[PDB]
């Protein structure tokens, strides 16, 4: 009886959802099987095939948009995205080792809410992995590499000539960061990691906290690995003018003695909340933010 | 001194200073606070000392002391403080220090989020010259509150271990953990020169709350014979006790006996024995104000 398609949704198995709030609430982090429709996924996959970075995606976003009231159950938190952006690259790619985002969410107050969807564009495979692994907070509670991270960037801001090279100063200081190389977080997590197999429409959904890295990817299929990646944020999230302040000031550093910029001006999240920032700042929270506030309603949920 | 005489004696902390340590405190995590205590009370103090564990209620008759500058205190911090223990420290001028540290163990149980704070009253004058005291970091250049999370992700690996991996005590030593990688040149480098280092008379206390970075300095031979301090731990009315962590303690604590046929250095702490035990015996309540060693002294642990 086609009669009721009209007035049913298509809605998610309601046990499932009730298992992933479960499953968030111990890890930080769900895979979300079945999130999108084949036909979504193949939309979206088409279009691709078809100051500005910022919107250059915002066609996703109403894909998104029409899934936030399920990751606001799922999180208790009252989403908001910020951001889209299509991460690409060949098979035989290295990519950064086990990280938690403290670039990604640089704009954000450490302790406020910050989380990612990572949505494969192309399948994958036990084979082939090509994905993404990632860590429990249960083990690797991530909020304390946040402030190792910001005590690196204050030792950033130390340099001047008499020290030589700016960039090799920074890669040789001798800072709690630096010193967590990668056999140290190796050693720490061991093998208790999960990676999973990912078909169309399934998404990886992880607060900001959760440790993780890429895994490369097998020649056989496809071409490359494509994911869209979207950052949120809460809507009662905040932005942090002191780091803000810091990356500034680094940015001086830099390009007074490269005649560059940092690559972090790149970031276009990161761009846009400085400027607001540096224009003066009426409220902490980012959804004050001018650019933020007038596109309100897409970017939450319905 | 006389009876008359108190009615027309004079505290003289100006709110003006008071306001300054407030201050002080909300900048840096720490305040030290000059004639906190009469010089009077540091005298009876000396004097009494030359004449559930004993160690837990040992030095108690501080606490009446302390007691009368909880609201001073409570002001400062904005907290309703409640003490915990008082502790005697004394050494010989040339002494190794343990080095910068954050007191992770000293309150290992409370939950990381939860206040805890400390007060250090040294029995002899540090003067310049001959030292002894402490050095302290603002928790503007060092939040300390990190240290926690490496700290219990080391106390999980130490519990990972297992007989084939050799002696017990190599191991944890020995393990490639962040804890172990952060180490004093590395603490050294992070905070370089921003430490400060002040002399200290009798009736002057170094107040700071768990997450200041400090280490004790060596005292020089001549001034003293030894180095004398009080160290009284405090926490919050709402502080309460971390099951998780003690539970981790446990468990490493049976694989030392087990292995050793004795315990790890940690179970030294009375106040650590006590809430383990509170814990054991199953938990009213989260809050360390409702294990009944703690309830039955309430009123003598807190403010006027």
């Amino acid at each position: 009886g086609t009669e009721n398609l009209y007035f049913q949704s298509n809605a998610m198995n309601r046990e499932q959802v009730e298992q992933l709030k479960q499953e968030y609430e111990e890890k930080g982090y769900c895979q979300i099987k079945k999130i999108f429709d084949f036909s979504a996924i193949k939309t979206i996959q088409k279009t691709l095939d078809q100051a500005y970075d910022l919107v250059k995606y915002d066609f996703v976003s109403s894909f998104i948009q029409e899934k936030l009231a399920l990751l606001n159950y799922i999180t208790g938190k009252n989403l908001m995205i910020m951001h889209n952006a299509l991460f690409s690259v060949e098979p035989n790619h290295k990519g950064l080792p086990w990280h938690v985002g403290v670039g990604s969410f640089s704009f954000t107050k450490t302790e406020d809410f910050g989380a990612s969807i990572w949505i494969p564009l192309d399948k994958i495979t036990k084979e082939h992995r090509g994905g993404m692994q990632y860590v429990s907070t249960k083990i690797f509670p991530g909020q304390f590499y946040y402030s190792v991270f910001d005590l690196h960037l204050k030792n950033n801001i130390k340099w001047d000539e008499s020290q030589g090279d700016l960039n090799e100063y920074v890669a040789n200081a001798n800072t709690i960061y630096n010193k967590i190389t990668e056999d140290v977080i190796d050693y720490t997590i061991k093998d208790g990691y999960e990676e999973d197999e990912y078909n169309l429409g399934d998404a990886f959904f992880f607060n900001k906290y959760v440790l993780h890295q890429s895994v490369p990817l097998k020649p056989g299929l496809h071409k490359l690995r494509r994911a869209f990646v979207i950052r949120l944020v809460d809507y009662d999230t905040r932005v942090d003018e002191e780091r803000l302040g810091l990356f500034s000031k680094y940015s001086q550093l830099h390009s007074r003695y490269y005649k560059t910029l940092p690559r972090y001006n790149k970031d276009s999240v990161l761009v846009m909340v400085s400027r607001a920032v540096q224009k003066g700042l009426k409220s902490p929270y980012l959804r004050d933010i001018p650019h933020v506030q007038q596109t309100l309603a897409a970017r939450m949920a319905a």
